[PDB]
């Protein structure tokens, strides 16, 4: 693929690394452009200023400056299928339909089960009993070893960023929830009820993409500490 | 392809039916499997999801009644990766666009659907909250069509998606089911009727008026009927 992809994301948010793990894994040639944590030229890339949005083709522009030519696309998950799409040589998704019907479910148990359920805990304080249920049931639908169906796919695009911070948050401390509660979920991620997602996340913040795009415990821990809601 | 395809649902899920739908617009060999919604399912429906969900999909494996379940088929769940799944079998029927935009367009149509209007439909008709949101969330929907034709123009799994769901939310609205207080039920009714609203009016009965929606739709009437023994949608004395 030879048009120009520019990927617009603010600094730290996990919807643009999803889109940030995909492109590195299709060995994409992109443009990367970070919004503080918003210009007036972004009504340019999207009106209602949606973020995370990926530019495609028309003229090699700076990102500040979009074409009129260039196709806009907007929704994490929609960019993940779409990096997928624009680079099949990638093998972002698995080759069979099966295959990739159960990472595609993955995503939707993240979605649909936990999502949800790791905001209202770490960014609303409320009971954290339904977040670790959720979060085993994502767990149980792991294969014993590697990814979630096996090789690395869109659906560890879709849940790295998110399962990254929510460990990342718990070992620092963050999140608006009882210290109780914080005690609970830290020793429920240490025991053996949570080996699997836990050796999950480390097989994840080792692999290459998401090394790239995460930047570091420490910068995402500076930018964790100025979140209104982790208080 | 030539593998066996077997959809279970529950009768009148707007679940299974995306993915009927799916099948229909595939010109799939498959066979339909429909379960009672108000009866507590076979046992040996664990044997197609041991927790029970619906729909699912078997593939492949021997020609079997579908009571039977072979174990060797592959066993699929969650009904929009099912509408993929079905896209991708039957890439010839281009249920999805060829071009990655086009794809990522109709994808995005489906998750403004799932991000806005699917929770106020519920909230608005099955626990009966304030019915304002819902409108706004039609709106947002509506103002993602373009001026005329289906979601990315020719149809697409994206209508596969919404239109089982805007044709109950319609349905269940000109009926008057629904949990929603009736002043807000004749809201509703008068701005579904109302130009602000013309769009999405055309995009139903667009929907409607498709072959593949119509088989898999089996008519109002029995939608109805259907519809008045939900029990969440009736409002208390
Ligand atoms: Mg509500």
């Amino acid at each position: 693929c030879t048009e120009q992809i520019t990927l617009y994301t603010t600094t730290f948010s996990p919807y643009g690394h999803r889109a940030h793990i995909a492109l590195e894994e299709a060995g994409a040639e992109y443009t990367l452009c970070q919004i503080n944590v918003k210009p007036e030229w972004y009504k340019r890339v999207n009106p209602l200023g949606k973020v995370p949005a990926i530019t495609f083709g028309g003229p090699q522009v700076p990102p500040d400056e979009p074409s009129p030519e260039s196709e806009k696309l907007v929704e994490s998950l929609a960019l993940l299928e779409f990096v997928a799409d624009v680079f099949p040589e990638a093998k972002l998704l698995p080759a069979s339909p099966v295959q990739r019907a159960r990472a595609r479910a993955f995503i939707a148990i993240y979605q649909n089960y936990l999502h949800d359920q790791f905001r209202d805990a770490f960014f609303r304080g409320e009971p954290v009993g339904p977040f670790l249920q959720a979060l085993e049931t994502l767990q149980s639908a792991l294969p014993p070893a590697g990814f979630a169906v096996g090789e690395w796919s869109l659906a560890e695009a879709a849940v790295a960023p998110f399962l990254a911070r929510m460990m990342l948050y718990l070992d620092a401390g963050l999140g608006k929830y009882s210290e109780a509660d914080g005690e609970t979920m830290r020793a429920a991620l240490a025991s053996e009820r949570f080996a699997r997602i836990s050796q999950y996340v480390r097989d994840i913040r080792a692999r290459a993409s998401f090394v790239k795009s995460w930047g570091g415990d420490d910068v995402q821990l500076e930018a964790a500490k100025a979140i209104p809601m982790l208080r």
